[PDB]
């Protein structure tokens, strides 16, 4: 869930970290907009930790 005013130009994601409460891997996916701004798209979840 993310949208740029005009268009998405780029894609990036933060490092997987250990969720202290959920006990699973998580990281944040970010879109880069044409205007330079970044938007939080989705949280990705992985294996137990
Ligand atoms: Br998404
Ligand atoms: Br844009
Ligand atoms: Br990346
Ligand atoms: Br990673």
């Amino acid at each position: 869930a993310c949208q740029c005013p005009d268009a998405i130009s780029g894609w990036t994601h933060t490092d997987y970290q250990c969720h202290g409460l959920e006990k699973k891997m998580y990281r944040h996916v970010y879109a880069i907009c044409m205007n330079g701004s970044q938007v939080y798209c989705r949280t990705e979840w992985g294996s137990s930790c």
